[PDB]
């Protein structure tokens, strides 16, 4: 659907993702493909497939947010699945086919929502004639004139000018309705049934199926928990066997959904992993042909974390600031108090576990603990976050070790 | 069905896979001797049975494509196993019907698809006379001069002529419809409204079990890890387990479907193995007797990995030139480049993992990151992929072992 | 049903199996009690049991063969199962009430497809009347004469006649139909109509009940796999929980089918075993009750090989030839070249593996693959396959070992 | 319901069981107290409870031949479940519901059958009217003279005294029918057609219920299976969870079937061991106190298999003459032949394993093989099965031991 050039793409994930540059492109071109073969004449269109790309690097650096903003980006059905979920179904687990269920259950809950925009205008313009055709009924056989009818459009039009805010007038109107229930309600029950009609249900979960084998976009987790290990073989077999399960749907099959027969030759699929323990050559031969993209993405450091603090587009910087004022309280963050929150950040990483970018939110949490219980009673003021207000709210907590895995 | 002699198959066969002469030949037969039963009588009709054959040899080397064209040459419904998808039913699992339930909805996901086909003309005929309808709603009880209400194809001629891509001038038509409307909507929403007419039930959904039932085409790849390895004995009996479970299917049986009642006896079996560790003799006796055909594939050799690249119709070359295309740019490969490229793609299936032609895939896919990212901004020009390019590009990664067990 | 005295059924036995004569007289007796029950009184009828029978010896010997031709003599529903699939019910596992269930389910594609063959002579002859009731619209109100009716036997037949073949004639004629569908087509539309509304639905299924109870015959395949062992303990009680499970079926109970309540007393038991291992006297002391018969398969001699190669009805040497001629090639094979095929067969059985009979199939397909193939372009030929041709297509073969547990 | 006195209860069960008297009057006063229950007030109703037993013997005595001939005396429905069934519902596995379930199934295929008997004079009497309106269509509203609708009863009852077999007069009548068809089939489509019409439901499955709740006999085999025994832990929990789980059964709880719900309160309990490993004692303390009952079944003595093969009702030996008379063969057993025939028997299982007088109908049916197979053609004869036929028929077969595990 989208025509942005892969470079366009690459911007606009700019926009909420810092560095990782080598993924993004990888992401792009993927995208951009899909449009590619659309251009192709009928035999090739069969021929090419989904070039499936499988990202490498470490925790909390931005894999999922590339995936997600990509698929957010071409308004295409995105699903996450941690590969292991699957190494259970031995015993007994979810079948991988659910992959493709719930590709389209969400593909579902998504074209039904973007449903309600449309009729959310209309769904209420021709609502509004029902409310009124009680207030002014209709003459006993309109006259065609296509304006004789506009004609109110004086006494009506004086409903609908009073109808813009001051209604809650109880009424009646019309399985339609016959009811008298209070023109509040008479509009709100309105809303629905004209809405309603003014859906097509067929159409409807048929283009979820269009959405998932069109712009389908599979996240599978950790793919690199599922591959073999020299730690034991039990395991490995099972490990080795959600490979064998997922085979099919990255190579081509169909799968029954309870909305209808989705296939999957067309789904583009993220494979991610940290490759610490196994290496991308220890996937089984089958599915390395069906992940031809590799890329890298490096890990954060603290001028990254900076950025990601600041520069995205709803930063969670932005969002405190946009939190803080509905209570009225003006919050700014300084260059150094934000270069201090991010150093607190690396540092818990380093002191402790790293858990990437994801240590900025605890981090900024951790410090604005204080603002946001305060915020109400501090209305109208005008509250800075520097390097005093930082060093002096996380300080104690990022030194004191044993404390740091627990509160932040 | 199709009346094409084996030479004809392999012939057709031909155009999409190098080398593998003698499997192509096996699975020809096959299909030739489905003709042949059908030309016989009621007695030797319910004797004979398909001559199912076992494929051998390593990853990738044309397999499952040969197994893949094959069903596509003969409008077939294919399904393609893992074999141990069900050594875990021991514990739970999918059990070895769903394989004929599967083949099931692709063999009507299939039959439908193709009555979209057969049926896309229809409503673009004898009912695209919805709009022209209301366009010039015709004479109060036609006449009748077979010709007549063909008089105006003038007046009438007109808004077909016209109708050639304006629209988008609401109007209204007929549960039927009445609802006022567009066009860009009054006539889509005819596309489908005037079409489920023709396509009846207890056809459509009868038909794919005929097909299954005639033309079913089941691949069971890794059938040599259900086979008996002495190394242990808890999880052979699992092994033999699953091809117990799988003599019903391929000796002659009724399974359930939610589509009918499908009869295994003539579905043509396609198992798949490697047999390092196994070797055929170890299947079960009942298992090697429904599979009479043995054939070996050998591995691909470079000269294999040139013509792999070029040759097949559709082949990953072509389809590259044809996606970059699409922006406007004109690849191309010189015989050095090709040379080079199914070098590079043996090196690193040397050097590290065997994954046959797979690694061809990843090999030409790095190689063309670059200008798949850039094809945007090079549109109108010649960029010609050379030994030079080849080498600059995937040098230095098919040099680096562990990298290559990565990115390539 | 049958009226067949227990020697003619052993003569009709003879017709596809070689040797087992005992194993035939023992089948044969079973059969022929079920129709000496019919001849009891209202008592005696409850009494009298089916004398189940364990048939012991070697694989591929003609057991299953034995069973499948017996019941299709008798025209009664068939099933085999693997005893052994039952053991991992323990875990998870088919219920063994399915056994009574797939016996229904088989029961009924049976019943229902013998239905067809009634319902396609009348199915078709009123089916015509349809057709001609619009090339010939009868007389406004007929004329009770019984000939005069059969009048148009002129104008009627001419029709009739010329509908032997040149049809295809584009026609219209009536939940109904009252569309304007080809006659090639309403003829066809109409078989379907027709045929089901001459089909009683539910005498239908309360048929197959009745099939199932009254000559139901359950092949337990391995039986022998499910005695105890000195090998563990573990498995022993799943093991001896299958013969536990199965119990019940054989002593006399009621079993619930998607179809129906089925009732299993009278069905008749066909239990299978090598009993290498085990003995018959290691099942559990109630199933030794259930099974009062017991008869022993001697193995194949290579005598034996040569008759089952061409001496039964429809034998797979009578089978090359029938296919064979479809391409129009005249296939004969010499004594010598027939004693030779057999003489291979069980070269490879004693050198490798041996699987019984079962091994002919394998050796004779080897042997034809080189003709099979090229039949077409060899029409209208005498080809001759002596001792010669087959020494010189398998010798080889047989007598390199590791290539005959691959290829052979 | 049966208003037999425990004495006369013993005395019918003496006509198909021989011995164990003790066991006999345990179960016969078992049936009694259904009936001294009923003629009580209503407290006491709902406090008396039955007396479940426990049989305790080794195999083939009597057991359930008892329970059984208990149930079907007093027409009650009855069920017989394996006790280790469930021991592995640790991993899955039928639930002790089922037991109630099936008992359930069966005391409603049951109600139906005889639901068929009671209605098949209907659809033979005030049913065959059909056929016979269609013969002779009555006067154009009868008169009416109680006798006039019997007064044809001349041409009528000429019309009835001809449909004493002859019939395939093709007619018709009437969804009632209309359609025209034949007599060997307007005549049986009348056979069922009328009769659905006085059998109801709300009544008929209703009724199962009051069956299965009111004199509902499950037969639980080897109980003593489940006890604990001092070989391990882990399978003693599970067994002893099959206790619990049938604690509740016998206690009184209410379980859900497709059919209602049924209360077990009064179904009649009849538990069933050996005891060789464990004691009644072993079994827990809620069960032993349900199992209020112990009675011991002797083992079987050389008389005792003589008076079992001749004197009860429909005796093996008594089927069997039945049987050959079937092909018009007198045959016959002297007090010799019988004498020997269960010497073997028992000198089969004192050297193998003892099965009880389920060896009987092995050894009985190995001796009349022969006879049975040439049946056919011995018409007119008479047969004695002597000391002598005995001995040259099972002599060599006891002789061997090795051959009797497998032959005998
Ligand atoms: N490169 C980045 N740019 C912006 N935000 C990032 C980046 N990397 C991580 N994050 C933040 O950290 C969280 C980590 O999750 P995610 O981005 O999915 O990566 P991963 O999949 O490797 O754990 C995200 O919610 C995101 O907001
Ligand atoms: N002989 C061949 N000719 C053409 N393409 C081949 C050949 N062998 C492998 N390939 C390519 O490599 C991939 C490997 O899959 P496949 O051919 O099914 O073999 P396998 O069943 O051994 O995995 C396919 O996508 C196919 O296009
Ligand atoms: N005695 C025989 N006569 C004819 N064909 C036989 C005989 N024994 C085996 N066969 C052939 O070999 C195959 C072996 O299977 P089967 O006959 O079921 O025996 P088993 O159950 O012992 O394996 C059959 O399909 C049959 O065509
Ligand atoms: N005392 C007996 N009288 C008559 N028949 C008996 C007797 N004991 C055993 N049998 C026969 O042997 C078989 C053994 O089953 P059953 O009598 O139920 O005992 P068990 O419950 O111990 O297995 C039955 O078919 C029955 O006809």
């Amino acid at each position: 659907h989208s025509e942005m050039t892969p470079r366009e793409i690459v911007s606009e994930l700019d926009k909420h993702i810092i560095g990782q540059d080598n993924a993004k492109r990888s992401v792009a071109i993927a995208l951009r493909n899909r449009w590619r073969r659309m251009q192709l004449n009928e035999e090739l269109r069969h021929e090419v497939t989904p070039k499936n790309i499988l990202m490498i690097g470490p925790t909390g650096v931005g894999k999922t947010e590339i995936a997600r903003r990509l698929a957010k980006l071409a308004n295409a059905p995105f699903i996450k699945v941690e590969a292991t979920k699957f190494t259970e179904v031995g015993y007994v687990g979810k079948e991988v086919d659910s992959i493709i269920r719930d590709l389209t259950d969400a593909a579902v809950k998504m074209v039904r929502v973007q449903a309600i925009e449309k009729n959310r205008y209309r769904a209420e313009e021709l609502a509004e004639e029902r409310i009124l055709d009680v207030l002014i009924p209709p003459a006993k056989n309109n006259w065609g004139q296509t304006e004789q009818q506009q004609e109110p459009s004086a006494a009506r039009q004086a409903f609908r000018k009073k109808l813009r805010e001051g209604q809650l007038d109880d009424k009646e109107i019309e399985k339609q309705k016959a009811r008298k229930l209070k023109i509040k309600d008479a509009m709100k029950l309105l809303i629905e049934e004209e809405a309603a009609k003014l859906v097509n249900p067929e159409e409807l979960k048929q283009d979820a199926i269009d959405a998932v084998e069109q712009h389908g976009i599979v996240f599978i987790d950790e793919i690199d928990k599922i591959c073999k290990r020299g730690e034991s073989s039990g395991p490995d077999v099972s490990r080795e066997g959600v490979q064998r399960d997922l085979l099919p749907l990255v190579e081509g099959c169909t799968v029954s959904t309870k909305h209808g027969m989705v296939k999957t030759d067309h789904i583009l699929f993220i494979a991610s992993g940290a490759f610490q323990i196994a290496k991308p050559s220890d996937l089984i031969p089958e599915l390395q042909g069906r992940l031809p993209i590799r890329v890298e993405l490096q890990a954060l450091t603290t001028s990254d974390f900076e950025r990601i603090l600041t520069e995205p587009n709803a930063s969670i910087t932005v969002q405190y600031k946009a939190l803080m004022a509905t209570e009225g309280v003006n919050i700014e963050f300084t260059d150094s108090g934000i270069k201090r929150i991010a150093e607190a950040a690396w540092q818990v990483n380093e002191s402790t576990e790293n858990i990437g970018a994801r240590r900025l939110h605890t981090v900024l949490e951790r410090l604005m603990e204080e603002i946001s219980y305060d915020a109400s009673d501090l209305s109208g003021q005008n509250i800075t976050i520097d390097a005093d207000y930082v060093s002096k709210h996380l300080d104690a907590l990022v030194a004191d070790e044993d404390l740091s895995r627990f509160i932040l």
